[PDB]
DNA sequence: CTGTCTCGTGCCTGGTGTCTTGGGTGTTTTCCCCTTGGCGGGGGTCTG
């Protein structure tokens, strides 16, 4: 904080919308932060960047985990995001339905009403992947897809099974 | 009084996950190759 002071009694400092720190993402694996553009959204990592335009998200999927204790949010992508010799198609990240959050939009309240059309407020609080669907419902348009009328034996909304030498969970959307 | 189990951080390190690479192996992709696509004079032969 006394660095971050120094430096603004001699910078004239003038941004994203909203920053999320730390957020579990399983592809790509690891901690990133996200902050929301009005046009893309750049994937800050510890190493490695990305930029995703909303024009290039195809669908946004918000599925729950089998246990009933996370929530899977997927992010379709087009094209898909480069790494040097690998393409990603999907952005999955990983919450928790005991992880609120509280945040605040660097904008103001009519600012707001005119860009999202009064789909977002100036403050929100609620769970962080509530929080999560409902800024990228109302910054790409897209409808968030949800499990159908499906029910596993299990009360689950999906199937427990294999594919490619590794397991995972089918859901039928 | 009292201290042992528990929650909640710091700290760090070592253990998880996955790019990246190499080998095996089936499959397309071109080129090459083989099969294919007017007039007359006679003669004899058959039928009645």
């Amino acid at each position: 904080e006394a660095f971050a002071q120094n430096v603004l009694s001699k910078a004239d400092v003038i941004d994203a919308i909203c920053i999320f720190r730390e957020l579990q993402c399983l592809t790509p694996r690891g901690r990133y932060d996200i902050r929301i553009y009005p046009t893309f959204l750049h994937l800050h990592g510890k190493t490695f960047d990305y930029k995703i335009p909303y024009t290039t998200v195809l669908r946004l999927f918000l599925l729950p985990h089998k246990d009933q204790r996370q929530m899977f949010f997927v992010i379709s992508l087009d094209p898909p995001i480069k790494q040097g010799q690998t393409r990603y198609h999907f952005l999955i990240l990983l919450f928790s339905k005991d992880e609120d959050i509280s945040l605040t939009l660097n904008m103001n309240e009519e600012e707001v009403e005119k860009r999202f059309e009064g789909r977002l407020t100036k403050n929100m609080s609620g769970s962080l992947y509530e929080m999560v669907s409902r800024v990228m419902k109302a910054l790409v348009n897209r409808k968030i897809t949800v499990p159908g009328n499906f029910q596993g034996h299990s009360g689950a909304q999906c199937i427990t099974c294999s594919y490619k030498a590794s397991s995972g969970l089918l859901y039928p959307l």
